[PDB]
C-alpha cells in the first residue's frame, strides 16, 4: 500500500517574487528583494582571479552603490553594507510583493524548501534536509547562489538558506540570513572537507511512525529503550541524539506505540532488517520528519 | 559523490494564482481559473450519501447557476456544462493573471509537478511520473480533489490533470482537461480493475547515464541489446517498450555509452545487483527522466 509520504515542498510564489539578479562586474547570481533590501552572497564582490584569497573588507571599501546592477525578470541601489556571508544592498523601492517573514536560523534535522533559480530566474524547487554536517543535498549548478531556501508557518516565510558552495562530495552549503554559514565553511575556492554525517533520530523514528500508520509495524516489539539510554548509544553509533517535540508525541498517542519501542527498534533495525522491508525500504530513511509526517498521513 | 539528482518541481507560483474554491451545497474542493472558465471535478454535485453511483447527468439538470459558489483566497457563476468528469463554470471576474498556457495529455513515463490544494489554498507541490497503469503516486487527502499537475515548455504551462480520485492501493489518478480519466477509471467511488505496474525503461536507461555521469559505471561491458530484441524481453518481465528520443540521445553523447550497452545492462541488473550499488540502490529506479538527467547534472 502506497502510503503518501512524498518529498513535498512549500508552493513558491511568495519567493518566486521576491528574486531579483544581482551584478557586480563580471560576476552575476541571484538576490533575494525584501522591502528596500537586496540580500545576496558577498563574493559577487570577487573576480574569479582572487577568490582562493578574497579580501572582502577591503572589497566592499572600494566600491560604491553604482558598483552594484539589480535586475528584477520573474532597481537604483542607494546602500550597501556587509552581514557575516552577505552583501545587504538598500534599493530605492520597496517590493511590493514581500511576504510576511523571518530570519531564522534551522537546526540539523530540519526540512526546507528551496528556490533554484539562475540570473534571477526560478528554474524549479525541491525540499532538503539540514545534514548534522551542515550540508544539503539537493541540484545546485553554476550560477545558483543566492537561490533560498525558506519554510511556512502560516502566513509567516521563514528565511532560513542563501546558498553558497557546493563541496567535493557534491553536497551543498550556504548562509542563513544572519551571514554565518552554515558549518565550518568559508566563502573561498578551496579545499574544504566536511565533518562525518550522522543519521537523524527523530525523523527515523517519524517514518517509523508512518509505517505503523501505513499498516507495517512487523518490527515493533514490547521492547523499549529509554531517551537517555538511547542517547547514550546514539553518540557512540552515528546517530544525533533525540528530542522529542509535541508533533512526534501526536504520533505516539495516534499509533498507541510509544517514542522508547522506536528507539529500540532503531538500535536492532540499524543493521539491516534480514529480508523485510519498512515503507518499502530495506535501510532506515531519517530525511522525512515528524511535521512531514503529521501532515500527509493524518 | 552525491549526484544531485533530486525530485525536482516547476516553480508553482504562476499556478498558485488560477486556484479557487469551489462548492455545490454541501461539497467544496479546488477549481481551476483560467480566463472567465473555472474547471472542477462534477463528483462536486454529489451529496456525501450518494458517492457510490451517481447519475451525473441529473445531478447536472437539477443544477442552476446559482446552485456553485467560488471563491478566491490565494465570485459569481454565470454559466455551467459539463466535459466528461469535469465542470466548466463561466464567472463574470476573469482571470487576470492567467498564465500562457495549453491543455496535453501526459503519457505513461513522463513527469509532471503537481500543486497540492486544500479549500482553495495550495498547501504543497511535488513531482510525480504517470504510471503505466495510468496511476500516480503523490501525496493526496480528502479535500484534495481539484488539485492539478502541470508540465511547462518555456514560460507556457500544460496543464495536464486534475486530482479525483484515490485507489484502495493507495495510488491516484485523475483527469486531463477534456475531460476524461487517465485509465479510462471511473469516477465513482466503487472496487475498480488497477493493472500492473511496469518499469519505465526510457527512465530506467536515464537513471544509468546518470550514474555514468556520476561516475559509476562498473554496471557498463561493451555488451548490447538490441531495442527490439530488448522490447521483446521486456513484455515478459513487466518493462515497457523502450522509444529512443533526443534527450536519450544527448546522454550517451555526454557519456560515450551507447544506448544498447545500457538496454543490456538493465536485463542484467533486473536480476540484482550482485554485492554492489548503483547511485546509492540496490534496486533500478525508472522516475528520473532523460530531461531531469539532463537538467540536473
Ligand atoms: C555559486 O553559484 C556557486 C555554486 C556551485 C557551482 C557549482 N555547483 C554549485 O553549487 N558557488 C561557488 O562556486 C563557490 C564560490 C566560493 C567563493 C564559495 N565555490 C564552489 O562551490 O566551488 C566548488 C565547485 C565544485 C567543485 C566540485 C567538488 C568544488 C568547489
Ligand atoms: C476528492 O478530494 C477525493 C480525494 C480522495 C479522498 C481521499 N484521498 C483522495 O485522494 N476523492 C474522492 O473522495 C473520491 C470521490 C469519487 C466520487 C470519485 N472517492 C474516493 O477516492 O474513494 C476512495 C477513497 C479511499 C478508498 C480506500 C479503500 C477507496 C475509494
Amino acid at each position: 500500500h502506497h502510503s503518501g509520504l512524498v518529498k513535498m515542498s512549500h508552493p513558491s510564489g511568495d519567493v518566486e517574487a521576491c528574486m531579483v539578479q544581482v551584478t557586480c562586474g563580471s560576476m552575476t547570481l541571484n538576490g533575494l528583494w525584501l522591502d528596500n533590501t537586496v540580500w545576496c552572497p558577498r563574493h559577487v564582490m570577487c573576480p574569479a582571479d582572487q577568490l582562493s584569497d578574497p579580501n572582502y573588507d577591503a572589497l566592499l571599501i572600494s566600491m560604491t552603490n553604482h558598483s552594484f546592477s539589480v535586475q528584477k525578470h520573474i532597481l537604483r541601489v542607494v546602500g550597501h553594507a556587509m552581514q557575516g556571508t552577505l552583501l545587504k544592498l538598500t534599493v530605492d523601492v520597496a517590493n511590493p510583493s514581500t511576504p510576511a517573514y523571518t530570519f531564522t536560523t534551522v537546526k540539523p534535522g530540519a526540512a526546507f524548501s528551496v528556490l533554484a533559480c539562475y540570473n534571477g530566474r526560478p528554474t524549479g524547487t525541491f525540499t532538503v534536509v539540514m545534514r548534522p554536517n551542515y550540508t544539503i543535498k539537493g541540484s545546485f549548478l553554476c550560477g545558483s547562489c543566492g537561490s533560498v531556501g525558506y519554510t511556512k508557518e502560516g502566513s509567516v516565510i521563514n528565511f532560513c538558506y542563501m546558498h553558497q558552495m557546493e563541496l567535493a562530495n557534491g553536497t551543498h552549503t550556504g548562509s542563513a540570513f544572519d551571514g554565518t554559514m552554515y558549518g565550518a565553511f568559508m566563502d573561498k575556492q578551496v579545499h574544504q572537507v566536511q565533518l562525518t554525517d550522522k543519521y537523524c533520530s527523530v525523523n527515523v523514528v517519524a517514518w517509523l511512525y508512518a509505517a505503523i500508520l501505513n499498516g507495517c509495524a512487523w518490527f515493533v516489539k514490547p521492547n523499549r529503550t529509554s531517551v537517555v539510554s538511547f542517547n547514550e548509544w546514539a553518540l557512540a553509533n552515528q546517530f544525533t541524539e533525540f528530542v522529542g517535540t509535541q508533533s512526534v508525541d501526536m504520533l505516539a498517542v495516534k499509533t498507541g506505540v510509544a517514542i522508547e519501542q522506536l528507539l529500540y527498534a532503531i538500535q536492532q533495525l540499524y543493521t539491516g532488517f534480514q529480508g523485510k522491508q519498512i515503507l518499502g525500504s530495506t535501510m532506515l530513511e531519517d530525511e522525512f520528519t515528524p511535521e512531514d509526517v503529521n501532515m500527509q498521513i493524518m
